[PDB]
């Protein structure tokens, strides 16, 4: 399960957020982009794979995955194509106040989501789960 | 020393590459930006700090770091900003030169070069890559 990611889209304030969730830990990355395009997705995946060892992404059916540029990026990076963010809507809502731009609220919420300890003393954050899973794997 | 990151910039084809180096591992993260503004740096650091446990940052003390926007982002994320504290730039431009022909746009070749830097075995076949060192270094349990 170490290299499996889920990628999905969300539309807010007539704008687009790509969210990737590392499935075994619930760790996320997100970015706001103007539109859900092949180019934008492919750049996103390339960033992702250069940072974590991505093996497989699960995506929705959308055209932005079928593009020639996304397939070239996947081939180049060795990625094979095949709810956790409902919390991210919520966190985006709780911090919307604290910033002018959406892209800033998005990133603040990613920070909050990844650093938040689940459970009591002895708990782990998503950020800690992902690094532990990967370290263990090696 | 595990939460220390150095920030740096490099220029190419007349655009700004913002680079974050994890000091103890060599792991790099990088984005191409329109210009070295307060806002673009703050946005960069905030994305960084949401992805890794960023305790400290060293800067070249460029003017984008003296901006209130950056200092306010560091604050929010609990990062200690350390301006003026002393290449990767050369090694990265050379890797960029090797993949440059495979990408329409610079930004894309930047992420390809980051990927290659992070996956490269350092030393012999018995060794480990930057991507491997950082997780090993950062893993708490
Ligand atoms: C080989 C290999 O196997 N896993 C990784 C890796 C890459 C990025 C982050 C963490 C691990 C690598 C290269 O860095």
């Amino acid at each position: 399960s170490p290299g499996i990611w889920q990628l999905d889209c969300t539309h807010l304030e007539g704008k687009v957020i790509l969210v990737a969730v590392h499935v075994a830990s619930g760790y996320i990355e997100a970015e706001v982009i103007p539109a859900e395009t092949g180019q934008e997705t492919a750049y996103f995946l390339l960033k992702l794979a250069g940072r974590w060892p991505v093996k497989t992404v699960h995506t929705d059916n959308g055209s932005n995955f079928t593009s020639t540029t996304v397939k070239a990026a996947c081939d180049w990076a060795g990625i094979k194509q095949e709810s956790m963010n409902k919390e991210l809507k919520k966190i985006i809502g709780q911090v919307r106040d604290q910033a002018e731009h959406l892209k800033t609220a998005v990133q603040m919420a990613v920070f909050i989501h990844n650093h938040k300890r689940k459970g009591g003393i002895g708990g782990y954050s998503a950020g800690e789960r992902i690094v532990d899973i990967i370290a263990t794997d090696i």
